[PDB]
């Protein structure tokens, strides 16, 4: 069964600037903020609303070298986006289901709360173990990098 792991971070960024990047501009911004991981991102189907499929190609060092992602939720009223791995990425590392959902809310004019929900399940017959503690840490690192990018 799918479990949910919640964490959060607060970033010194403006809510709508962060929402733009997390929900839309991540196509150009992701390789710029994670240049040691991500080579490029391409929209394969859809234009950025729900149902949109994207491929992330990682640097050739990296393994797995790609993930195919689907936008499964896009709520601009509540600033919530859900992004599901449908192939590759953690699904090549022992996880049977993986989704990341970001919900933003204002703390101040230039401070924003990011609630991060990781939805996941494992297949126990695969020996490699990857915990949502570990995967959440990667997501937070990405957020902190995004913070630095928006604040220069
Ligand atoms: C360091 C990370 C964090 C990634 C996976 C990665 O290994 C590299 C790509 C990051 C990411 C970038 C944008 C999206 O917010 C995310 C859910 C995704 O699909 O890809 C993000 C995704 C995630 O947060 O799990």
């Amino acid at each position: 069964m799918v479990k949910e792991f919640n964490t959060q971070t607060e970033l010194s960024v403006r809510l709508e600037a962060l929402w733009a990047v997390l929900s839309k501009d991540f196509i150009t911004v992701v390789p710029k903020v994670l240049p040691h991981i991500v080579k490029d991102v391409q929209l394969i189907e859809g234009d950025g609303g729900v149902g949109t499929i994207l491929i992330f190609n990682f640097l050739p060092e990296v393994s797995p070298s790609y993930q195919r992602e689907e936008i499964t939720e896009f709520d601009e009223s509540s600033h919530e986006i859900g992004l599901q791995v449908i192939e590759g990425g953690y699904l090549s590392q022992g996880l049977s289901y993986y989704k990341t959902t970001f919900k933003l809310s204002e703390i101040e004019e230039d401070k924003t709360l990011v609630n991060v929900k990781i939805s996941y399940d494992h297949d126990s017959d695969i020996e490699e173990k990857v915990t949502p503690t570990k995967t959440s840490q990667s997501t937070l690192m990405y957020l902190r990098r995004l913070e630095r990018y928006l604040s220069n």
